[PDB]
């Protein structure tokens, strides 16, 4: 380079800052001192060096003197969006009111008190505006270390969430107030009318969140339609964030920080649209960007302070700094204590230890430093330039040195860092198991031949994995049993979640319920009286909004097809969606003319504008008249039948009247009378009402979103209930193994069964209330399960080596794309008609001849409340298929009681074995049934005798139904999930007893064999066995004989 | 690819039967049988000598599977796996010669001389 | 901002370039 | 992970800048050699860190390409198309064939 060539020197400064940050982080990993203090010290040293050596000055001149606008616009959005993204949105929303009240009111009061203190105590003659700016700067916090400690010690997750949310809202509101008062101070603007100020406040405080919400909705919608593109998604996120901030702050002046906060929160909430790996990458990406910004700001502030602020300072400034530190520390605690009653009697409340921890955790961060730098650059006077930066940096340093270092000791003193004994025991057990496994592997390695010379010193270097942490009877027995139930429920929920069925919110709800039950004394988890109601409830004016939307939408069911003229063509054109599209296009086109006319009225260019506006208005009026002619004609009176069309007719009439009046205004009519001649607004403002004609399309779409939300709510509730049900079953078997003390097993089982039955009935009724959303939920679950199993099969095939990486990646990409497309599916589905329900029954599904034999046969029966479909002991004479409704079965089989719903059969066993009814079934709601006679069933079975015979399929269904409980009971803590047992039993088959005396060898491949309904004997003992029962491995050999009374039916696996 | 797609279809059918047998999921629309991600297969669409060629190819495939399994378990590394696969493919390309002659093709790496 | 206030206008250009690139990539995925 | 990523970025940019400006030397070749060497001995980096780094650098390159392509069109339309004759297109065709 030569002459005037500017080699960018900022690159060296930024790279050096990154290098110094890395060195500081690496060196002080163990020392309690935060590395930010080291960064500040290094920056100060660099500034002092540069103040003397001219060469270093050039490399620290354009970065230590940035224009404040660049600093803000480049750094603030990154920090704010990262903070919003990192937080856990759901827990934050669960206690939104507490955080909002705390943040807002505490910040306001603290800023006011700090401003008054600065005005009075300090000798600087400051007016109220400067003091308020000072307080706003000093009232911003940044609790990263405290949150990290609270998370790692695993105590009071809600406390960490509260702290994070309060910090976020505090930063946003502090930036808003600082902007307001900075504009007030450095850019005086005449007087301040009440109306102007009210409008300014309304804008800055409302338009921000609205703009952010709109941007977030649009960006989420676009993101949901991207498949197989990570770069596009990341770039979209970055561009959306920066454009939101920039446009909101500069054009259409609005609070940019609030908009970015809302956008980040919304994107965090609806993060299911993004692909998994993309979000995993995004987390680290934003974390790194925030780290870079923090490092740069901390390095810059030290240089700037050492070069400017330390020049102007007196002996009293340090005294004022000490006093200010004390005062702010006192003020934070005073505010928290004062607001304790309101947020404690309501919301979640606080404990004194939590209040102390919150008070001591108020560490100032980088936002205050950035604002101080802005203020310093905005002035050339010491009275506000040096003092602001000096005091801000001093407070930051004092907080970092003292509070950050002593937070751990304060936590220890309060006794909030103790380790629960069960956790210690679990860790010890895990370490012992790891040691045993390592010893076994070491023995196996030693036995080898190619590895015998290897040094065995590695026993010490084998990564021992030293365990961390260093270091009347009825009541206690009941407590132990309750804790055991808690643990069993937790394990069952966690296994279901890991398998991918328990979701996340449901798992958190279940774990919280279990922990709360454990905390309480003598009360089983999941009372179910109300704790399992609201989620299933899903009741709020959202349902009222849905009903109002449904009622508003009204139209003629049908219209006659006149034979005059063309006829069908005109009706099709009028009713075709093309007509609606044209109407919408015309409305959109006319909207621009209305806005143009309004702007012109409010404000040869004029002649051209008037001619264009008149031509557009005439064209729009002609189009509206043509559209009206399309209707009315043929429809006749039907055109006026719908009250909605009345608004369109009125709009067209008004537009035509205005156009006619404006065209000539010479024929007569009003003329001299007050009209558009003197005030033409009435001839144009009413044109805006044409836009309202589009509201007809808005009503349906709105319903959609509402349905969506409803679905989600219901969806979640549904899932949670199912979880509990399944969990209970598992615990059931577990409850049999332990305890061993009678009169307690009843204590647990009574509650378990009562809760299970109540939840089952609630779910059945809730589904019956909303027949639509249930179908969608079930379909989504089925698709998810099928896709998961297909992906597992693909992984197994790839691992076996039969598939190359190219094909495996292709199949995985296809599966991922299909899953993502599934994530965006219609909220509600129309329930299938009964005929397809009958055609989809598993056992008769297949050959179409059987479906014909059934559909041509059968009958439909209607029942009402309290109708007894079947009487206990009544001879089995037919089946039943629940095509709609819900029934309750009661009887002795332990007086078992259960509920059944749509898509279930009833009397299979009676037909297959000709036995009296099992339990009496009574309708709990108007029900519809399919009743297939026993005689017709026997005729069908006799007619069809192919290899997959109908009788064989029915017996297979019955056997698989019976077998599951026994295999589940076999699980004595081994772990089977009650679902993998279903898959294991699926591969089984019935006994093909061609000869009565088969001797099926009991090899290790067959695993287990069950006795469904029959008599089997051992090879040696030939012990008599009566079904149902599991043969068990004790009977080594399984011979057989031809029984007479009961035909022997056995289920076997291999 | 055809074999893999057929196996995936069989697994999907078994899972569909298991789901249908369930009780809490009977009303769910079974149109999914079409929307269940069929995973349509891509690509659309003297005896002694031949027997020996088939046996050589079978040996090639067996060696490839063994190397792939060992690498997946985390023992065969990557460069070694690439060397073995290249040797197998070159042997396959040539006619009537077993993979890994070992005469010189397995010497330089053990050599380490320079 | 007032007087001589330089609001960085590079941000708008860079963000618009990213948006246009994303749109172009998404639209012409199938076209050669 | 943040330290590793920052170290990579700073090393790359410092290498190029220092090599090109101070002690005049071919910066591009130095960066090429540094990238190749780091790629070869990538076992030092942790697995997840390298997985992240691949996508990070890919995205950065994509951003640079997009910016350059967008800028070139504006610059050409504003400056180059002003000066052009009927023979320039003929020369363009001939040059394409020749290369
Ligand atoms: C540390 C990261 C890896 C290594 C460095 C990566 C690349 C660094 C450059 C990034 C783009 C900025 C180039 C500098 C601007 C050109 C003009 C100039 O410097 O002349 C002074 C320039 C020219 O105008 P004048 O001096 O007013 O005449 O001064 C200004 O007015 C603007 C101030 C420019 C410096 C602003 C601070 C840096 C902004 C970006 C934040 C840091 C990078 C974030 C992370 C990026 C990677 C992920
Ligand atoms: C006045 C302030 C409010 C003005 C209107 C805000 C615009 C609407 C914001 C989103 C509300 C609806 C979200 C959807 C929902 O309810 O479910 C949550 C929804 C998730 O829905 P899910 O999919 O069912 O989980 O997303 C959220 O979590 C939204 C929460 C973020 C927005 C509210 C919090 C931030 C408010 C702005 C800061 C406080 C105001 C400061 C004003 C004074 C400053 C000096
Ligand atoms: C698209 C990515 C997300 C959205 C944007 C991210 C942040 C964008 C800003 C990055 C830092 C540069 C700030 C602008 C420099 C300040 C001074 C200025 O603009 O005035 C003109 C500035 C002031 O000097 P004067 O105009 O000569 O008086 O003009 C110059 O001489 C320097 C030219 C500055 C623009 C250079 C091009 C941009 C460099 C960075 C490459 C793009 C970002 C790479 C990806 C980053 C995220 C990973």
């Amino acid at each position: 380079d030569d002459l005037h060539a500017h080699a960018p020197k900022v690159i060296v400064f930024i790279s050096g800052s990154c290098l110094f940050g890395a060195i500081s982080r690496s060196l002080f990993k163990k020392l309690p001192i935060p590395y930010t203090v080291v960064l500040l010290i290094l920056g100060a040293i660099l500034g002092v060096v540069a103040s003397n050596v001219p060469l270093v000055e050039e490399h620290t001149r354009d970065v230590a003197h940035m224009d404040p606008h660049v600093l803000l616009q480049i750094f603030l959005p990154v920090l704010i969006f990262e903070s919003a993204f990192a937080m856990d949105v759901h827990t934050f929303m669960r206690s939104f009111s507490q955080v909002c009240i705390l943040a807002l009111f505490g910040l306001v009061v603290a800023s006011v008190l700090t401003a008054v203190l600065a005005m009075n105590l300090f000798n600087y003659n400051w007016n109220f505006s400067e003091a308020m700016m000072f307080g706003a700067i000093m009232s911003a916090t940044d609790p990263v270390a405290v949150v990290a400690l609270l998370k790692d010690l695993g105590a009071s997750k809600q406390l960490g969430t509260i702290i994070e949310g309060e910090s976020l809202l505090n930063d946003g509101c502090a930036i808003v107030i600082f902007n307001v008062f900075m504009k007030m101070v450095f850019f005086p603007q005449l007087t301040s009318t009440v109306g102007q100020n009210v409008l300014y406040f309304l804008q800055v405080a409302v338009a921000g969140p609205l703009w952010g919400y709109a941007v977030a909705k649009v960006t989420v919608f676009f993101l949901s339609h991207i498949f197989n593109d990570a770069l596009v998604e990341i770039t979209i996120t970055l561009a959306a964030t920066y454009l939101t901030y920039y446009i909101g702050d500069i054009w259409l002046e609005v609070s940019g920080v609030l908009a970015v906060v809302v956008l980040g929160l919304i994107v965090n909430a609806e993060k299911t649209s993004i692909s998994p790996e993309v979000e995993v990458f995004l987390h680290r990406f934003w974390e790194m960007l925030a780290y870079l910004a923090n490092t740069l700001i901390f390095m810059m502030v030290g240089v700037v302070v050492t070069q400017k602020a330390l020049v102007a300072v007196d002996k009293m400034d340090w005294f004022y700094l000490i006093i200010l530190y004390l005062a702010i520390t006192i003020i934070r605690g005073m505010v928290i204590s004062l607001f304790s009653p309101i947020l404690s009697r309501i919301g979640y409340g606080l404990t004194w230890r939590n209040a102390v921890i919150m008070t001591w955790g108020g560490l100032r961060g980088a936002v205050g430093l950035a604002l101080a730098l802005v203020v310093e650059n905005l002035a050339g006077n010491d009275v506000i330039g040096s003092k602001f930066l000096f005091h801000t940096a001093g407070i930051v340093v004092l907080t970092l040195v003292i509070n950050a270092t002593t937070i751990q000791t304060l936590l220890r003193i309060l006794g909030m860092s103790d380790i629960s004994i069960p956790k210690r025991l679990a860790m010890a057990g895990a370490v012992r198991r790891i040691h045993e496994g390592q010893n076994r592997t070491l023995n196996m390695l030693k036995s080898d031949r190619f590895l015998a010379d290897a040094d065995w010193d590695i026993a010490t270097a084998a990564c021992e994995i030293s365990d961390p942490y260093s270091a009347r009877e009825f009541a206690d027995m009941m407590e132990e049993a309750r804790l055991r139930m808690l643990k069993a429920e937790k394990i069952s929920y966690w296994k279901q979640f890991e398998h991918g069925m328990l979701a996340r919110e449901a798992l958190r709800l279940l774990v919280q319920h279990a922990e709360v039950a454990a905390d309480e004394k003598d009360q089983f988890i999941l009372v179910d009286d109300l704790k399992k109601s609201w989620q299933i409830k899903g009741i709020y004016p959202w349902l009222k909004r849905k009903l109002e939307d449904l009622i508003s939408e009204k139209k003629i069911a049908a219209i006659p097809m006149p034979k005059y003229k063309l006829g069908k063509l005109m009706y099709k054109i009028c009713h075709h969606m093309a007509f609606e599209v044209t109407i919408n296009i015309a409305i959109v086109l006319n909207i621009v003319p209305i806005i143009m006319e309004f702007v012109v009225q409010d404000k040869s260019s004029l002649q051209k504008i008037e001619d264009a506006l008149r031509i557009s208005n005439y064209v729009f009026f002609v189009i509206y008249a043509i559209e009206a002619i399309v209707k009315i004609l043929g429809l006749g009176r039907h055109y006026i039948v719908s009250h909605w069309n009345k608004f369109d007719a009125f709009i067209l009439v008004v537009a035509l009247v205005d156009i006619i009046i404006a065209e000539t205004l010479l024929k007569g009519s009003i003329t001299i009378n007050l009209s558009s001649i003197k005030v033409v607004k009435l001839f144009r403002l009413l044109r805006g009402l044409r836009m309202l004609r589009l509201t007809k399309a808005l009503i349906p779409k709105l319903i959609l979103v509402v349905n969506g939300k409803i679905n989600n709510q219901l969806s979640l509730g549904y899932d949670v209930g199912k979880g509990y049900i399944i969990g209970e079953e598992e615990v059931g078997k577990i409850i049999d193994r332990m305890v061993d003390n009678k009169k307690i097993l009843r204590e647990l089982k009574h509650i378990s069964e009562t809760g299970r039955l109540q939840v089952v009935k609630e779910l059945g009724l809730l589904q019956r209330e909303h027949p639509g959303i249930a179908v969608s939920v079930k379909t989504r679950q089925a698709i998810r399960t099928i896709l998961n199993h297909s992906r597992e099969t693909i992984h197994e095939l790839q691992g076996a080596g039969l598939l190359d990486e190219m094909e495996a990646h292709k199949l995985e990409l296809t599966v991922e794309i299909k899953m993502k497309r599934l994530m965006n599916a219609p909220s509600s589905i129309p329930p299938p008609p009964p005929e397809n329900l009958l055609k989809n029954v598993s056992w008769l599904a297949g050959d179409m001849k059987l479906i014909d034999f059934i559909k041509a046969r059968a009958s439909l029966l209607h029942f009402d409340y309290g109708e007894v479909i079947v009487r206990e002991g009544d001879e089995s004479d037919g089946l039943f298929l629940i095509v709609s409704g819900l029934v309750k079965l009661y009887g002795k089989s332990e007086v078992f009681e259960d509920y059944l719903t749509v898509g279930n059969v009833i009397g299979e066993m009676g037909v297959l074995t000709k036995k009296p009814r099992n339990a009496t079934v009574t309708c709990e709601t108007t029900v519809q049934v399919y009743f297939i006679t026993a005689e017709d069933m026997n005729i069908a079975i006799d007619t069809f005798t192919l290899y997959p015979s109908l009788e064989y399929r029915l017996w297979r269904v019955v056997a698989i139904r019976i077998a599951t409980p026994l295999i589940m009971e076999q699980m004595a803590f081994q772990g089977w999930t009650q679902e993998k047992v279903k898959l294991h039993l699926e591969r089984g088959y019935l006994v093909d007893l061609a000869e009565s005396h088969f001797q099926f060898n009991i090899d290790a491949t067959l695993e287990d064999v069950i006795l469904i309904n029959g008599t089997a004997y051992n090879a040696h003992t030939r012990e008599e066995i009566r079904s149902p029962c599991l043969i068990s491995r004790t009977v080594h050999k399984l011979t057989f004989q031809y029984t007479a009374t009961e035909e022997p039916r056995l289920f076997v696996v291999r």
